[PDB]
Parts: structure tokens; C-alpha cells; sequence
């Protein structure tokens, strides 16, 4: 089987037309049914996001379908992506969320700083013990150690580093990026 | 050409993938060029956005192209979408758009005329999540609403004279004289 | 003594994951919260690691009758715009309220043409979108790359401005004297 | 006395078309405007019909050093929880900040148990992320149509909830004390 067609949550779509005082009526020859509105492609609905002057983003919020189960989801140790770089382990993401990044990570250690994200960032010491690095104020580097239990908060575009303190110990962080 | 076809900016998408700790070789089944990524329908999109955990339409949250020129956009009177409205089979208001703009989708700027008056049934809206504030540039205006412990209330307001209303407050202008036609501004926001 | 109101209290010391018997050194009534003085409010700010700015966020009482307020023609504030000594435009407030301190919407004279040198302003945070209600109007802007770039607006006509993009309004004709609507906000 | 940071003053001002010089009786400084208590500057706040928080924002100074803020453990708010007449927790902040007030990270120990009755709270307006340290975790909830649900957590597996959504953790094994970690935000 084969569709040539995009589709649109039609009480979507009609709020959105509502925000600039229209009906489906106002579209060219669109088919709709009960529950969606058709498009022969991408680039029909940018011509109508254009018309209406929204962002194409706008016509698929809230389109996908949730990924919880009664209000909640759950993750499993090993069960998500896991990869080398540290050992980065996904938590539990969801499509609720898109700007929700938890992560845990084995230290394999001892300088390799990031750029920083747009993300805020907090940490948390589960196990050994952390030298933390990072960018300040002048672009003066500093640094400290976390103990297992000792947080840090990261302000978002803040270059930044863990690695082990000891060497040869190997620690484990928990990293969540939001916001 | 191939209409089924999807785009999405790569940049974007490299960097949606960044945020999970990834790059585009982790999606084994995909063209991309210099800008772009392609997928083969809709279908094969909603699979990514499954095994990436975001909504289909983070795909494409900042990717519009502005419609301004230069930090700025113009619109000329009747230059734009116009219409009529009917209410109860009563002719209530001519809505026109004044400019519109993709950089703030939230943003509904009207100019009205009004028809119905205190001889023609009441038809209030069922408010909405804008906040609304109004200018009246000619006439005089008879405006009602729903206020609190769901109290109908009225005022006048004339050439000149303004009015706010909170998000979700059910509203209604018309012509105070009757025959007399009024025109108003509405900005529709946030 | 300043009061804070209970309710809003109690509902940032659970964001905390505390309740008022942790503020240990202070009355409360049914509605009410009372301190000895900023002083007291900022160290209790301190411990909870929020700003005091907190504290307020829905305390001052609504300006609105039943959802809505009304303003009058010439009710409000009203003044002249002198700038470099060129006289530039009578600002008007139209209606304004506490339930959005981010939107300040005028009436505007226009007072200045070509005759008279160019006087933009420094662009500013709000969104704006103005309406020409009467009269002809020059509009003129900071593009890209800083060109300065130029149009007409006649009555009825409109334009939206982004954040920060330095402008001005003036009277096309010059003598003939112009009116516009402006809303800044969000 | 009341001080107000001029320059965000200024701003606020100019955010109603107005300068220092409109206000009625007002000392200031080059840094400082000052206010003859909270009552005097509520009526400011009145005239220029701005809530009063607005005079705040931004103005509390921020508990970072360089970017960044670190806590340690013990080293802030701890604290027991008891729930009808369960002791259900033992909450202890990690690090909070002012700069992100809607951030409550926590780590917890868990008192209850299946033995116990169940003490749910009433879901709340943050997002929630929990993930367990140690032990094994029963995780019970109200899902759609008022449904209870309920699961089991172990060391390394993680749990996301949306606003409001009611819940409870307690440990699987009764007497065995297990340890989660949970991030509330956003
Ligand atoms: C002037 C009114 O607010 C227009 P409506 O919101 O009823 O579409
Ligand atoms: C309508 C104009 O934008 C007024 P200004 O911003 O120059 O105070
Ligand atoms: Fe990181
Ligand atoms: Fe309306
Ligand atoms: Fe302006
Ligand atoms: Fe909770």
C-alpha cells in the first residue's frame, strides 16, 4: 500500500484557522474527513502555513501520539541506547518531553571540555569521586571534586567536564539536561 | 516531483540528534545532501521520531523562514484575508486582517466594521485564550460581557476610549445608535 | 510588617517540599503571612533560594471590573516628545493594566516630517505593531546590516516590528499633521 | 526604606513612556531609587499599573560562583516526612539554586512499605524524573480514568511523570530501605 497524502488533525487545524478568524472553508480544495484534513504533500502545507502565517511547526503539535502509559513511562537499566565516547546511558526519555536529556555515565578518565548547550544541567555523584573542569568568568578555567552525594547545577552554554579524581577508580554520575 | 518525500534541515536535526547523544549515521536509512535530509513519507518520519522519543513536529520547530524584510512587515488596507461573519443569521462584524506575521503566530491584529445593534439579538463569543485589548477609531460603541458569578454587564464606549479583555471573557460589540455603523481595532495577543 | 498572602506561600514552600512550621519565627491568620519588614522577607528568600520577586507574582490586586477595563479618551497619562528639540510626537496611553505590565498601547500625533532632522530611537524589547488611523506617515528603520531603509504607510495600512529594531514615524506631507495607533507588547 | 535599582526603574519607566521625573516625590541616587516602605512603592506600582513584582525581577543577585553552583551531601535542607501516620521519607535537598527556582532536586530514603496503607500526594505543576539508587522500588499511581497502576523500580531503572499525575513510592521488600533520586522541574 501507498499514501500520496500528509495528514492534519482536523479540530487541530480548525483551531489554528480560528486564530486567524477562518474555517476549512478559507482552504483551496483541501479533502477532509471526520477526524483529519488531506494534503498532496509537504510542500502544500508550507504554501498554507505561509497563508496563514504559521510556523509549519505549528500543524503538528500535539499530533504524535504520547508515549506514557496512564500519566507516566518507565526505563529499565540497559534497556535504551547506550553507547562509548565516558560510557553515556539513556534514562527514561519521552516524546512529552523533547528538551528532557537524562543520562548516566561510567568515567573512564585520566582534557576534553564541550562547547556548553542550551540546556540547563544538573549532576549528581552516585558513585567514587569526580573531578569536575569548566569555564568561568573571563574565560579563566576552574575547577573542583564532587564526592558520591555532592551536586552541581550548570548554567546553560557553560563548557564543561567530568573525570575521575583518583584514576583508575572509576565513578558514576547522573546527568540531567532540561529547559 | 516526489511529493511523499520529506525534508528536514539537517543542522537541526543533527543537533535534535546531539541532544540524545547521536549523529545521522545512527539513522542507517537516510539521503541527506548539504541541507537537507530526506525521508520517504510521512510514515518513515514518525519511526524516527519513535526511536528519538520527540514529537513529529520538533522536526520542525524553528526551521519557518521569516516573512519579514529587514526586521519589519508591511500590509496595506484590504490588502489581506477579509470576510464577513454571521452569527445567528446576524450580521455582526466584517473582520479584515491587518499585517500578519510568522514570527509571532499568537498575534491577530483586525480592523471591524460592525452591523448588529441593540435591535438584533445578543451573540456573545465563547471568549478566548488571547488576551484582547480595542480601539475605537469611529463611532460609538455598545460593548457587553460575562463578568464575575457569570453576570452580564455593558458599558459604552466612544471615539477614542479603549478596553482590555482577560483571556476566556465572552464578549460582544455592537452599534450603540442602530444604523449608525462603528469601526474598531482589535489586537489579539500572547 | 508585610503581609504575603498564605495560600501563595505555602504553595512555593512545597516547591521546596516544606510547610509554614519551618518558618519557624513567623504569624500567620487565615489569609495572611506577616514578616517584620523586607529585611525578614529577603533572608526567608535566601533560604529557600528564590527571588524576592517570587514572593508578589499574583498579589497585587487586579485593575479589572468583571474581566475587562475600560479607558476613556484623554482619561490617562498624556504628554509631548521632544527629541534633539525637534518636537516629535504627543504620546497618549490608552488603556493599561497590571494584568499585562509587558503591553502599552498608544495614540499617537505625529508632529515631525523631512523638514526636520531624523531622530530614531534605540529599537526596544517589545514587539510592536502600529495602525495608521489617519494621515499619511513616513516610517523609517535600521535594516539588515544597518542600512537605514525607508516606506509609506496611508490610513489604514500597517506594520510589525521586531524586538529592538530602531525606528520612526513622521508625517509624509509635512504640515499636514498624522495619527497612529501603537501596541507594544509580549 | 525601599531601594530599587535605578537603571530597572528607568526601564520600566520607559516601558510606559515615562522618566524618574514623573514620579511624585522620590529620592534617588546614581545607583539607587528609594521608596518610603512598601506602601509608598505599591502606589507607584498603582500609577504606573505594574504589579508590584515587577520592581523585583531580576533584581535578586545570583547564588552562582562563575556558572555553576555544588552542594554537598548534608550540606543543605533535610528533613522527615510523615503522611496520615506513615513515615513515608526522608527528603534532603541537593543543590538548589535561585537562578532556577522551578528546580527541586532531591535525593530521598524510603520508610514505607505494602504493610503500610497508602499515602498517594495530589500530583504536582513540575515535571518529574526519578531514578533509583538502591533497592527496589514500588512506584504506585493514578493513570487515566482514576485508574490506580503500579510497577517496580529497580537499582538503575527510571521513571518520567507528567504534572499532576498523584503518586507514591514505597519499597517493594518491607524493612529493606531503598534510595531514589528525584529532579522535579519545568
Ligand atoms: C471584537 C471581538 O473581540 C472579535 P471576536 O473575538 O468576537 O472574534
Ligand atoms: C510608535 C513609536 O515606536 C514610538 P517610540 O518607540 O519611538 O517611543
Ligand atoms: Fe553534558
Ligand atoms: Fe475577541
Ligand atoms: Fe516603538
Ligand atoms: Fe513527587
Amino acid at each position: 500500500m501507498d499514501v500520496r497524502t500528509l495528514a492534519v488533525g482536523k479540530a487541530h487545524l480548525e483551531a489554528l484557522l480560528a486564530t486567524r478568524k477562518m474555517t476549512l472553508e478559507h482552504l483551496q480544495d483541501v479533502r477532509h474527513d471526520a477526524t483529519q484534513v488531506y494534503f498532496d504533500g509537504l510542500e502544500h502545507l508550507q504554501n498554507v502555513a505561509q497563508y496563514l502565517a504559521i510556523p509549519l511547526s505549528e500543524f503538528f503539535v500535539g499530533q504524535t501520539q504520547s508515549d506514557l502509559d496512564d500519566g507516566v513511562k518507565i526505563a529499565r537499566r540497559n534497556g535504551g541506547f547506550k553507547r562509548e565516547e565516558y560510557t553515556y546511558e539513556h534514562l527514561v526519555t519521552t516524546n512529552q518531553d523533547p528538551g528532557l536529556m537524562a543520562l548516566r555515565l561510567d568515567l573512564h578518565s585520566d582534557l576534553r571540555l564541550n562547547g556548553g548547550h542550551g540546556s540547563r544541567e544538573i549532576v549528581y555523584v552516585t558513585r567514587g569521586a569526580v573531578r569536575v573542569r569548566w569555564v568561568g568568568d573571563n574565560d579563566e578555567l576552574k575547577e573542583d571534586v564532587l564526592n558520591e552525594g555532592d551536586s552541581i547545577f550548570i548554567l546553560p552554554n557553560v563548557p564543561h567536564s567530568f573525570t575521575n579524581h583518583v584514576g583508575g577508580a572509576k565513578s558514576e554520575i547522573i546527568a540531567i539536561n532540561y529547559g
